[PDB]
């Protein structure tokens, strides 16, 4: 049983373990309230059943640590007891962009543009600091109460003292199931998909804006050394065109945006 009230030897602050948020693999993660400032946090508790285990999950926290970034879920302190290990996170209210896809389907153009700016915005501040995600997907591209992106979970992710490109790839692949609704690759069989990925085999539609699908072309291409550096993403005709609001509504977790 996870303790009710969280305690430090470090900071020795006080963390009251509330409302559930979710499961993750093998962590539990729960909405956890500062007893003394009273700011809400996000504490990811992971049990010493699991954790060479041990061994991932430091180089995670290591690398979490270091980041601070607008785009990046903030990393404010871990610590551990006898039974479990707790990582203190930055609060994301509104799941992420998979659950997202999931009620919404294919997006409208401006969503993708406002969501793929966000995240490439917090990958370039990855990528300039030699750190490479490489697990980027829906499902770890967090929301806060206000729809701003927050890159999280870096379990796979590693620093640098394949490589950059990969993360491209996996943003090529988001930005595809956005605009699509449907992922680039993904089947129900997991050895289809693995083959379908090194024959390079995807369809973008005819209908959606050649402006956007030739970008996704570029970023899903074979040769790793022809796909956009994160820099060049930002600069795209796909985002320097259409429209592109600088907010979005929580409205847009279930039903397209009227933009009023």
């Amino acid at each position: 049983e996870i303790p009710d009230v969280l305690v430090d030897p470090r900071t020795m602050k006080r963390y009251m373990r509330g409302r559930f948020l979710g499961k993750g693999g093998f962590a539990k993660c729960y909405e956890i309230t500062d007893m003394d400032t009273k700011e809400v946090f996000a504490g990811k508790v992971v049990p010493k059943s699991m954790l060479h285990q041990k061994e991932k999950m430091s180089t995670e926290i290591a690398i979490h640590k270091s980041l601070d970034n607008p785009h990046v879920v903030g990393f404010h302190g871990f610590f551990e007891d006898d039974d479990f290990v707790y990582v203190v996170l930055e609060i994301c209210r509104r799941r992420s962009l998979l659950e997202l896809h999931k009620r919404r389907k294919a997006v409208t153009e401006p969503e993708a543009r406002y969501f793929m700016r966000q995240t490439i915005q917090g990958v370039q501040y990855l990528h300039n600091n030699r750190v490479i995600h490489r697990d980027l997907k829906l499902g770890n591209l967090f929301l806060n109460d206000d729809m701003d992106v927050k890159i999280g979970d870096f379990g796979l992710a590693t620093k640098i003292e394949h490589s950059f490109e990969v993360d491209i790839w996996s943003l090529g692949c988001i930005l595809y199931t956005l605009l699509v609704g449907k992922p680039p690759f993904e089947t129900s069989c997991l050895k289809e998909t693995y083959i379908r990925i090194k024959k390079n085999e995807y369809s973008v539609p005819r209908h959606i804006n050649p402006v956007a699908s030739a970008l996704i072309r570029r970023m899903l291409h074979a040769d790793p050394t022809l796909r956009p550096s994160v820099a060049e993403l930002l600069t795209d005709e796909f985002f320097t065109s259409g429209y592109a609001p600088m907010r979005l509504p929580t409205s847009c977790l279930t039903v397209p945006p009227r933009f009023s």
